[PDB]
Formats: C-alpha cells, structure tokens, sequence
C-alpha cells in the first residue's frame, strides 16, 4: 500500500494551520496538519518490518528538528498550494535524503521545500485571493519536534499512522 | 489536553467502517475507524511523560490482541451509537485494566465492550434504520492488533497520534 513520512508539529501550529485548512485544502479531513519529509511511496505488506527497521537507525543517527516557520508562501506557478514555510536547515535536508537510502532506497534526495501546507486544488482566482488575504498575515513560531511517523493511505484517502519514531 | 489511547485495525476493516462512516458517523472526518483508547482523560500536558512511561510498560507486559469482529450492533436506547462487535476476551479486558492504573487510575467503566463506531449522535429514526440495515448484515473478520496509539485533541476535535506502543 501507499506509505508516507511526515512530522507533525505542536497543537498551537496545527490549529494555525487548520484554521485555513478548513476552507481550502482538500486534505482537511484526510490527514492532520503535517510537514512531509519523504515522497510516499508503495511498499509490500511482508518488505514493511525491515521498513520500520531502517527508519529506527535512521531516527536513532538524528536530533530533535527544529522547526522555524517565517511566512506563508505558494509553489505558484508550479502548483496552487499555498502552505506555511519553514526555514530549511541542514538537519531537515539530511533526513530527508536519508530517507531515500536503504529499503526506501534513492530515486531522489533533494530540492527539498520542508513546508506546511494550508490549502490545495484551488483555481488560479482562488488562489490569488487566499494568497491575498494570507499575505497580510504575519507569522513567527519556532519549536522542536522530536519524531516523525510512518503512515499508511486508507481506500477514502485518508491517513493512518502505523508507527511514531523517536529521534536520538 | 485531551488525551486517547486506541487500536487502529488494518486497513481492511477501517475502509469497511469507512464505507458506513462516511454516512452516519461525525468522527469520520476527525480520526480513522479505531477501538477505543480507554476513556479519554484530561492530563496536564506536562506532566506526559509519566504517562508515555505508564504507557510503554503496559505494552511490555501485553501481547499482539486477537480481534474477531461479529456483527453490528447497538448501544440504544442509553446511546444511538450502531457499532462493528469485537468479541470480548480477557486480553482486552486485561489491557482495558491496566489503562485505569498508576498515574491513569480514576472512576473507570461502565461496561468496557470492544467496539469500532461506524454510526453516532443519530436521531432516533436514522438510527431505526441503519440498524435495520446492519443488524443482520454479516460481517466476519479477524486480525491480530500488535499495538495501541496516544492521542491528543485538537481545537477542531480532530486527534492526531502523539506515540505508537508496540506488545510485547
């Protein structure tokens, strides 16, 4: 089935997140608030232990992220999704090619855009207009997430998680 | 805080309680099919620790659970909540035990039965209905959960996981 990676972040920044989330991003009722650290990928059922396996030494070879978001921003024209940047780091970047090593190996590692996304699917209009009003908005929250979970995608779309991972 | 520690079953009966969630049930959107957590508490986020530390030696000294699901049922008239029937066993009762324990004890119960909620918060006539529907709609599933989930609650109600404790 459809794997995925992500972090999820504190509370405070989820319900910042879904407060637009809840008018413009499809995947309100799909997944939490989140910041994805791996491309999902498709993986075989009885290949899932050593899965876990891997992500547990790579978890352990890695530190709490620190997670400083500045402003709201879109990946227009490329896409309509309008999220919440977060400052890279080169924490965030080796993680996330590491999670291209292995059993989740390569086929990648890179223009890595760590983000949390606030809205999706919108037309060209809907999008100015969100990226409008959005862009008055100010934002400075820092924090430290210290793990990161292996979902899995259910036949609604939605997401389950299967394992949390501790980092360090 | 709001907190919950539940089962999250395979993929293939969550997309079952799926399909009649999407329907009747106002959860649908804010946590995937699960058996319940043991009753949802009010813990001073702080002071979590104590209980992810609670929580891991419970799961050292449990096994992976056996689920046979058996049939829809009811909580009427007390509740007009239609549910999947996990048959009750002492492992669940033993685990549901020790989840009113230590630094988790308070007044318990009212009757622990292991269930999935494919249906909730239905007026009496809907209700008369679905159950119509289900009551002898057969179903006939059986796996074995080898882990439990921490949640918290968001502001929108939604519960995102916070720790994953594997059996044994």
């Amino acid at each position: 089935m459809k794997y995925g990676i992500v972090l999820f972040p504190s509370k405070k920044l989820q319900d910042l997140a879904n407060s637009y989330r809840k008018r413009y991003d499809p995947s309100y009722s799909l997944i939490p608030p989140h910041l994805t650290l791996r491309a999902s990928f498709e993986c075989a059922e009885e290949k899932a232990d050593q899965l876990v396996s891997h992500l547990r030494n790579i978890a352990k070879e890695s530190h709490p992220l620190v997670l400083k978001m500045t402003k709201y921003s879109s990946f227009a024209p490329v896409n309509n999704v309008i999220y919440i940047k977060a400052e890279p780091t080169e924490e965030l970047k080796t993680l996330n090619e590491k999670l291209y090593t292995g059993v989740l190996a390569g086929e990648q590692e890179y223009n890595f855009v760590p983000h949390v996304t606030v809205g999706q699917n919108l037309s060209d209009d809907e999008h100015s207009d969100v990226l409008g009003q959005l862009k008055m908005q100010e934002v400075s929250h820092e924090e430290i997430v210290d793990r990161f979970h292996l979902l899995y995608q259910l036949e609604n779309g939605s997401w389950t998680v299967y394992e949390t991972f501790l980092l360090g």
